[PDB]
């Protein structure tokens, strides 16, 4: 009907709110900012996931990078 997905990424920056005007897909949000899935964890509103998942308005993306990874 509308497009329009707001969503939030928690990291240790917190909740970062953004939205996007064209629901799209983790790879594309996560390869435009270039987020390293390779040492950090990614959840969707608590299940690890991948970068193949797509993104949802109102949807939790909790990107945990681990400590001493690496």
């Amino acid at each position: 009907m509308v497009i329009g997905m707001k969503f939030t990424v928690i990291t240790d920056d917190g909740k970062k709110i953004l939205e996007s005007g064209a629901p799209r897909r983790i790879k594309d949000v996560l390869g435009e900012l270039e987020i390293p899935i390779e040492t950090v964890v990614v959840k969707k509103n608590g299940q690890i996931v991948i970068d193949e998942e797509e993104i949802f308005d109102g949807d939790i993306i909790e990107v945990i990078r681990v400590i001493y990874g690496g």
